[PDB]
């Protein structure tokens, strides 16, 4: 397992929290230095448990896919809540099964349901350490249309930071002061998958993307990735979804 507490939380506390997020999802290889995600894992082993407090010292533990780094659902007292999607439904066969009710949540876990549900894009949803503190408060008691918004920036300030190193740093400089996501922040998050699969592919090709990845920069300029020379590999991305899961 791994926790996060925000009562105390500083950049220094957050970062050694992502630092042992990345530690536990297991990998048997690195591709170009960073870690490769396994194809499958079999049984309970799949799901890595995050245990989230809130500045009061109210808790949730949130069950996330250790091949994707995709959250699942999480336990709230004794209630737990699950995404409706065929992932979430087989992970709750295996966390979280002493909870006394199990609510399904009336929507999948992909961005594009999220934010249909919670009524705004995440270009509009501050996200920071604040934001982590109210996400968490948030999904203590069920409410669908707020737990979305609040899934949204969990999902963001964990998950997310894991896979980039600048996402990270830009949740590092909301500590205190919560901000919508920069552009870049939103290129990286929707383009894990395609980088993911380019680094794997550019073994067998030179180092050389077998097709190019769009992202927009640190600077809000349309920038092109076309091999692993790229700043974005070899300082920025620390997760690879294994090319078997694309
Ligand atoms: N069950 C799920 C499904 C998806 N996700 C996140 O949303 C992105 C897909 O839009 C994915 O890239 C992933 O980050 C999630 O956190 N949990
Ligand atoms: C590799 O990517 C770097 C950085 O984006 C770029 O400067 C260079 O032109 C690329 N090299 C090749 C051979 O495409």
């Amino acid at each position: 397992d791994v926790s996060f507490r925000l009562s105390g939380a500083d950049p220094s506390s957050y970062g050694m929290f992502i630092k042992d997020l990345r530690n536990a999802l297991p990998h048997t290889e690195k591709v170009y230095n960073i870690p490769l995600l396994l194809p499958s894992v079999s049984g309970a082993g799949r799901y890595l448990l995050m245990h989230l407090f809130n500045y009061d010292g109210n808790t949730i533990t949130v069950a996330v896919d250790v091949t994707n780094v995709y959250i699942m659902g999480y336990l709230a007292l004794t209630t737990s809540y699950f995404f409706n999607e065929p992932a979430a439904d087989l992970a709750s066969q295996y966390v979280f099964r002493s909870a006394r009710r199990k609510i399904t949540l009336p929507y999948s876990g992909n961005y594009e349901r999220l934010q249909i549900a919670a009524g705004k894009p995440r270009e509009k949803i501050p996200i920071g350490l604040p934001a982590l503190d109210t996400a968490i408060s948030t999904l203590l008691h069920y409410d669908s249309t707020a737990a979305a918004g609040a899934l949204l920036v969990l999902i963001q300030t964990t998950a997310e930071a894991a896979r980039f190193k600048y996402i990270e740093q830009q949740i590092q400089e909301r500590a205190y002061r919560d901000e919508v996501p920069s552009s870049a922040t939103i290129s990286l998050e929707n383009s894990w998958s395609g980088l993911s699969k380019q680094i794997q592919l550019a073994q067998g090709n030179n180092g050389v993307f077998r097709t190019p990845t769009v992202l927009v920069d640190s600077k809000g300029n349309r920038v092109q990735i076309t091999n692993v020379t790229s700043n974005v590999v070899t300082s920025n991305i620390q997760l690879l979804l294994n090319t078997k899961n694309i």
